[PDB]
């Protein structure tokens, strides 16, 4: 490609990413509100922020893979964004909550179909000399791409129905004024609609304003491998290694609890100090999120810092520090000023997500350079099937249970057979004698779960530590 085209090229798919990335995480802002409407279980909340991006490598990511590497490169990022942007505006209209799981479903379907071809695009339009800091720039894009779903779904959230209708109507877009009424329309629908529309545009604006490079505008002498470079091959060489095994899992725990943690995040901080999806979102989320990238950023640097030469670096010998996340991820949970928990929370997110940019560092240094490529996409498939699985799925059912317990320890049974959320924010009087107390356990239940979610550390800790030990044996040494 040229120079500032190309230039233009990367900000268009950094762009494509950070927004995937907005419609990706943006659910978890508006957890609480679409569990008001559709009277739901935490247990399903979890189901639904969980094993849906089963599906996203689960199929997509493996035919995403195959069909990208084989051809149509630009066509592909344009119909897989028209995908997951028309999904995540249904998922603004859904009747039942199985049509809520469906197209989560299929906006992870559409958002397999980005990395990939993105790569492969700035790879043959980037010179080896620079494609190094594109593709780092690119990278940016998870990270301003969750900062950027809090803050915009908190000034979604909690906007009028008949604001938006008003304003449609005021712009000559009548079509859906008297074709239904905005004031029974729930603000969350608002936030998937906004945040998913303007995909379309931008998967037409990208259809038309980027060629297709060439490809192998690559290096010049490099001789044929005859072993097809990397490919099945690479998996037994990182398989034989037990430190790639004890890492990927000590990761995928990690990645476990902070999964299950933002799922259920503005539902904790609205339950229990009342803050609107607005403040849940903005004034705590968004900075959050950042301080969660930090984290891990500088956990890959303390990497770099010494992985020069000694490695898996702690205190001395375990990964306490994961430890150390524990009590401070429990104060939070565990106080009545709220100030106290933000900082609490920022502080034991600094440590946790630490230890997962680490183990990433970690990671690339057990095997050789010839396999890092599909080791590094292994470990980050098996973190991400493990812990957005069954992070959420542990984080809500424990959220059922322990409500369960409550209502048992309490005999509340009667009462609740007829309990849906929304009542308990702000329509206090008009439940009934044991009004308070249902509200009580629904938040309760949540603040034990959190507390039980967090424990996974323990496990982390462990896996990290059962590493640290066979690692020495596993490096990969040049001599």
């Amino acid at each position: 490609g040229s120079k500032p085209y190309r230039s233009y090229v990367l900000l268009a798919l950094t762009l494509i990413y950070t927004l995937n990335f907005i419609d990706r995480t943006v659910i978890t802002v508006v957890a609480q509100p679409i569990i008001n409407t559709f009277s739901l279980s935490d247990a399903q909340w979890g189901l639904l922020t969980g094993p849906p991006f089963a599906l996203f490598y689960a199929l997509m990511g493996i035919p995403i893979a195959m069909w990208a590497d084989r051809g149509n490169r630009v066509f592909i990022i344009s119909l897989c964004v028209i995908i997951w942007s028309i999904m995540t505006v249904f998922c603004g209209l859904a009747a039942s909550f199985i049509w809520l799981l469906l197209f989560r479903v299929g906006v992870a379907i559409g958002e397999a179909g980005c990395t990939p071809p993105a790569n492969s695009i700035i790879t043959d339009y980037y010179p080896p000399k620079s494609r190094a800091n594109a593709i780092g720039i690119y990278s940016m894009g998870v990270t301003v791409g969750g900062v950027m779903a809090q803050l915009f779904g908190g000034a979604l959230a909690g906007l009028q129905g008949a604001d938006f209708g008003n304003f449609l109507s005021s712009i000559g877009l009548g079509w859906l004024f008297s074709g239904i009424n905005w004031e029974e329309v729930e603000g969350w629908r608002l936030v998937f609609v906004i945040v998913g529309a303007p995909g379309i545009l931008v998967a037409l604006i990208l259809w038309l304003t980027t060629r297709e490079p060439p490809r192998g505008y690559s290096d010049p002498k490099g001789k044929t491998p005859l072993e097809k470079a990397g490919f099945f091959e690479a998996f037994r060489e990182f398989g034989a290694k037990p430190t790639f095994w004890s890492l990927s899992l000590g990761a995928a725990f990690v990645a476990f609890v902070g999964y299950g943690l933002i799922s259920f995040q503005a539902p904790f901080l609205m339950r229990v100090h009342g803050v609107s999806v607005s403040e849940a979102a903005i004034r705590y989320g968004a900075p959050l999120a950042a301080v969660a990238a930090f984290g891990t950023f500088l956990g890959g640097f303390l990497s770099e810092k010494f992985t020069p030469r000694f490695p898996a670096i702690v205190a001395w010998l375990p990964g306490v520090g994961l430890l150390i996340a524990i009590p401070a991820y429990i104060a939070a949970f565990l106080t009545p000023s709220l100030t106290m928990a933000f900082w609490m929370w920022v502080i034991a997110a600094i440590a946790h997500y630490a230890y997962l940019g680490a183990q990433y560092t970690v990671s690339t240094a057990i095997v050789s350079p010839r396999s890092r490529a599909t080791t590094v996409s292994v470990l980050l498939l098996i973190v991400s099937l493990i812990g957005n699985g069954l992070g959420p799925m542990f984080t809500g059912m424990m959220s059922s249970a322990f409500m369960g317990g409550i209502i048992r320890k309490n005999g509340l049974e009667e009462a609740f057979a007829t309990f849906n959320p929304g009542l308990c924010a702000g329509r206090m009087a008009e439940i009934g004698e044991m009004g308070p107390a249902l509200c009580s356990a629904y938040a309760e239940g949540l603040r034990q779960s959190m507390v039980a979610t967090v424990v996974f550390l323990v496990i982390a800790a462990a896996f990290y530590f059962l590493a640290s030990r066979t690692f020495l044996k596993d490096r990969w040494s040049p001599a």
